[PDB]
């Protein structure tokens, strides 16, 4: 059983190459792909805290609490069955947006410590700047938790993207040596980026 | 300024009917206010549709409570403290050890867990045994919440049998935190104001 994470600014890249690595093992091993979407104790919680607001901490135990679902009902027990798991964002997401926001990380590391570290974890770097160019050509909404939107309230959802995605690279960078992170150079091409994907994890053997 | 003053002890030991003694009597003198470990509406939201489609595992119950102490925590606890209130819990994060560790997760992650909470000024254990405690919600009319019993890790016993053991680990665990945790352990075999006396006669010297 090996898991291996992705992690990275959003819009860097992560589930479209999550997605073409699914369909390459899929032919060869078994392999399940994850994504943090949160699932359904995150958006009980939320829902009913609606009209308050409520402390970084305590949004950093709502999405520990869910991950820690996900994590002992479906991550978990397929890596004890042998399966390959690829996280689509794994706990480093964590570490990063509840650091940024005060929480700390030292105690995200605890309190994330139930988790096993990833086999291999792909830090796919990419600028704020280049990044948000690709989200823009998507027509997709620009989430406000993608800007900081509660850090950064005066701000447009643009304007808020680039600063926040910013301190996300500095934490992810500052774990790039403690993690053992592999940092891959997303500037390159999604099939360009995703033959060096190929080859590192083949390693394995 | 700002005092917190905590009680633990099994389920029917006195908890709640001495923190509001205490509360009869501080109100007197000073602000304040007092809380318990009730559960939001959320959680038995999140063990309703959780009996639907599979267990949550000791782990992810025990963040859930921590989310939800949190929550409590840094919306009333922690400012009134820093106003200067007496805030006496009636239960507090001890409870959280001892509930998830008898469950299998590890009493030192919790301990980390909860970390982000003051210590409490003074923390009033007030021991009875499990048998007395029966006894007293036998007495009490009150029907015993699977909760007390331990129904998730001892299905199949009685409510009676199952609060025994139940509270026993609970009991275990409470006693070994005592020297650790500065636990003020109380008698609660004694009478109500025999306690409260005590009671008061420590909190007094402290503020
Ligand atoms: N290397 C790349 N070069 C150019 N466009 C890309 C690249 N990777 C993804 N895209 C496009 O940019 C958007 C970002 O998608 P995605 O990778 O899902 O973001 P995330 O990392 O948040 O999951 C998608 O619309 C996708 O079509
Ligand atoms: N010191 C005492 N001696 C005898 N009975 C008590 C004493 N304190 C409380 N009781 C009774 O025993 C029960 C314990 O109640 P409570 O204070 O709610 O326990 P807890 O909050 O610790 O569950 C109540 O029914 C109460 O009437
Ligand atoms: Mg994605
Ligand atoms: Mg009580």
């Amino acid at each position: 059983g090996v898991l291996i994470a992705f992690e990275g600014i959003d819009g860097s890249g992560k589930s479209s190459q999550a997605t073409l690595l699914k369909d390459w093992i899929e032919l060869k091993r078994d392999v399940y792909l994850t994504e943090w979407n949160s699932d359904w104790i995150h958006d009980i919680i939320k829902e009913a805290k609606k009209k308050d607001l409520l402390t970084p901490l305590t949004f950093s135990l709502i999405h520990a609490t869910d991950f820690s679902d996900r994590y002992e009902r479906y991550i978990l027990p397929m890596l004890k069955s042998g399966f390959i798991v690829i996280s689509d964002r794994y706990i480093y997401t964590a570490y990063a947006r509840d650091s940024v926001r005060g929480v700390d990380i030292d105690w995200v590391k605890k309190l994330y410590s139930f988790a096993i570290k990833p086999d291999i974890t792909f830090y796919i770097r990419v600028s704020p700047d280049i990044a948000l160019e690709r989200i823009k050509k998507s027509k997709r909404k620009i989430k406000p938790q993608e800007a900081g939107a509660d850090i950064f309230p005066g701000l447009s959802p643009e304007e808020g993207f680039l600063k926040y995605q910013g301190l996300i690279t500095e934490v992810y960078d500052k774990l790039v040596k403690d993690e053992n992170f592999i940092v891959i150079d997303g500037t390159k091409t999604p099939k360009e980026i995703q033959i060096q994907i190929r080859k590192f994890v083949g390693e394995l053997i």
